[PDB]
């Protein structure tokens, strides 16, 4: 279940921690696994995400069954690198997943585009010899009414047609109740003037519908054919979240209404070889997200919230295209090695007609940038070849090198190399290192030179006066040299394991430092505006340390832990954070098999202090409320499964037995009227009692 870099969850253990709706729930727990925003800002604060070894959500790579979720890709990406978006791990329901891969750093670079963080794959239950099938049900009740309560039906169902051709389909109904409107009241930072009785919001909610079908198709005993489609559609209950945390009378209409609705649709070809030489996969995915929410603004303070003047919902259209080859060879030599190859395809168009729509009437005009009436259309293909090498020099030691190249059709090529080792010193002891550069393509935002943000100041970098952000297609890529060395013992279930992590990460893209350029014209003092653009930073570098630790008590009994301790996490160029996490996340799980027929579980995760960026978007040091650290704290939880028989299942039990909570006070530093929050940008839910049911044939 762990190893040096990985971490498999299994429908076991989702049985045992039912996650409330979202799986960001469980894959938290993996050693080297966060739950942040992607960025300093503090914005969009209780949308986390998951974030591998501190990389942010940007850089980890989201899987279903082999083939990438880009959905979130359809949400405009702000200035301080969030998205108003829930992230990418809500697509597939808890109770239809066989397995989650969680696959960090080096080990995660031959993915290719957005794995420097690292690999999610969501692994879907199949169909087997026989027809199998399931209906599964959980519903939470939380102690303080304020928070959302969720429930969740799910149902599934596979087997063969004939002897040649096998189905598998599943469909879910799911709801997440938003937090009240008012849960951060009394907590909120200190608002006056004309923000005084503005609240920084909870916990959106979220209504489900999920249906997937497949059909396999074995054309001959060496091949397969599978051919699926999937239909997922999430409307939010909106419950007063703004980028900057001001309110309007709009805002006020839409608690407790949908305000974003995303469709999902993918439909895939997948066709399966198995032969004498060796093994074949490829496949083609068709995704195609409708992200339909109310307009927003995209200067300053109105950059993020509901606009009035332009009542009414856009819809932004994803259409993302991948086709992917690979052969595995077994091969015999002075040492017996295996080789694959492979090719990857993929086009990412975005049709967005609400974040190209900035005028240049206030500060001025940009050579190049028409003011009114630029395209919605942005796109990017990536073409990929690979081949890894996976060489067996003497039994217990595998030393794979693999290359990865990229052509980026706008950013031009990447050269990503890699290296895995992993050594049996003894037969309970094995070592692991590798080092890998890893890849990431600028999001169609950043790369958009019509793509076009506006502040009067309040919001630039080493000045007061009025200032533009414009997309930049003369952007490098973000690549990464992922190192890491790790020591693990593993002998009757005893397992202890320590790895050291280090990412070297050049030319991370972020809002400029430096205006390139001034506009010329436009109104009094905002007129003739400096001009930033999306540059790369050369350098920034994460480090820290992934533990773990499994020990039988007795038979009937097993205690686990999973370490992360996060060392370092710099801009090289700012000296600021990359990412606000837990400085120490430490996750207990007592597990009890009492009778044949009852398993008990008790968990504690114990998570170390938070600190805010010390700049502002100024550049200045921030001050006062903006400075605020979130103390360590603790959650402890109980559960149970009684088996009623080989056919039905039940749980219950507690999550935050001793109801610790936590409140987003804000975004982290100041604006006018608003104090900063510092490090408490999120709501923590309090006591909370689940019950599940699982019928299965
Ligand atoms: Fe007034
Ligand atoms: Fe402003």
């Amino acid at each position: 279940k762990q190893a040096p870099g990985v971490s498999i969850i299994t429908a076991e253990d989702i049985a045992k921690r039912p996650p409330s709706n979202d799986l960001s729930q469980i894959i938290r727990t993996m050693p080297g696994v966060n739950l942040t925003g992607n960025s300093s800002s503090g914005q969009r604060g209780n949308n986390r995400q998951i974030d591998i070894r501190g990389m942010g959500p940007e850089n980890t790579l989201i899987l279903v069954d082999g083939k990438p979720v880009s959905s979130r890709n359809s949400v405009r990406y702000g200035w301080r690198g969030e998205r108003d978006s829930r992230g990418d791990t809500n697509w597939v329901p808890a109770d239809q997943v066989e397995r989650i891969e969680v696959i960090r750093g080096p080990a995660a670079a031959r993915y290719g585009n957005g794995a420097a963080g690292g690999v999610v794959n969501i692994i879907t239950k199949q169909a087997g010899a026989e027809t199998h099938g399931n209906l599964s049900v959980y519903s939470n009740f939380p102690q303080h009414k304020a928070e959302g309560a969720s429930e969740r039906m799910s149902f599934g169902l596979n087997g063969p047609l004939t002897e040649n051709l096998s189905y598998r389909v599943y469909g879910n109904i799911a709801k997440t109740d938003s937090d009240d409107w008012d849960i951060n009241a009394g907590h909120e930072s200190n608002r006056t003037g004309k923000q005084a009785g503005t609240l920084p919001a909870g916990r959106e909610g979220v209504r489900n519908k999920d249906i997937d079908g497949l059909l396999s198709w074995r054309l001959t005993p060496e091949q397969t054919l599978e051919f699926e489609a999937g239909f997922s559609r999430q409307g939010n209950i909106y419950t007063g979240d703004t980028q900057n945390t001001n309110s309007n009378n709009y805002v006020k209409q839409m608690l407790g209404h949908e305000t974003n609705r995303m469709y999902r649709e993918t439909y895939s070809v997948t066709h399966r070889g198995e032969w004498d030489f060796g093994s074949s996969l490829a496949y083609l995915q068709y995704e195609k997200t409708r992200n339909s929410r109310i307009n927003e603004g995209l200067a300053g303070g109105t950059e993020g919230i509901f606009d009035p003047n332009n009542a009414g919902f856009y819809t932004a259209t994803l259409r993302d295209l991948t086709a992917h080859g690979e052969v595995n060879l077994p091969l015999h030599l002075g040492y017996e090695q295996t080789l694959t190859l492979g090719s990857e395809w993929t086009e990412q168009k975005l049709d967005d007609p609400s974040s190209n729509t900035q005028n240049t009437e206030e500060g001025g005009s940009i050579p190049g940038l028409a003011g009114k009436n630029r395209s919605s259309s942005s796109s990017a293909r990536i073409f990929s070849l690979f081949a890894e090498d996976n060489i067996e020099l003497m039994p217990g030691t595998m030393l794979t090198p693999g290359l990865r190249w990229d052509h980026h059709d706008i950013v031009g090529d990447n050269w990503s190399p890699s290296l895995n080792l992993s050594h049996a010193l003894t037969e309970r002891v094995t070592l692991k290192a590798g080092i890998a550069r890893a890849y990431k393509a600028p999001n169609l935002y950043q790369l958009n030179p019509d793509y076009l943000l506006y502040s009067r100041g309040q919001g630039c970098y080493g000045q007061s006066t009025s200032c533009y952000l414009r997309g930049n297609d003369g952007l490098k890529a973000e690549t990464s040299v992922n190192k890491e060395l790790g020591i693990e013992y593993s002998h009757d279930g005893l397992v202890a394991g320590l790895t050291y992590f280090r990412n070297d990460y050049k030319n991370k893209i972020e809002s400029g430092l430096s205006p390139v350029d001034h506009a010329s014209g436009g109104k009094g003092d905002y007129a003739n505006a400096a001009i930033y653009q999306w540059e790369n930073v050369p350098k920034a570098v994460v480090e820290g340390l992934e533990g773990t630790l499994t020990l039988p008590l007795a038979d009937g009994l097993k205690w686990s832990n999973n370490l992360t301790y996060m060392l370092q996490s710099k801009n090289k160029e700012t000296g600021d954070v990359l990412s606000v996490t837990p400085r120490y996340t430490l996750n207990s799980m007592l597990d009890w098999q009492a009778t044949d027929d009852l398993s008990l579980q008790a968990t504690v995760t114990w998570y170390g202090k938070q600190k805010p960026k010390k700049y502002d978007y100024h550049g200045d040091r921030v001050t006062g409320s903006a400075n605020d650290q979130l103390s360590p704290y603790a959650i402890a939880g109980l559960g149970g499964t009684y088996r009623l028989s080989k056919n039905l299942s039940l749980g219950a039990g507690v999550d935050n037995l001793f109801d610790k909570r936590l409140f987003r006070a804000g975004n982290a530093q100041g604006v006018v009227g608003i104090d900063g929050a510092g490090a408490a940008t999120y709501n923590e839910p309090g006591r909370t009692f689940y019950t599940s049911l699982t019928a299965s044939f």
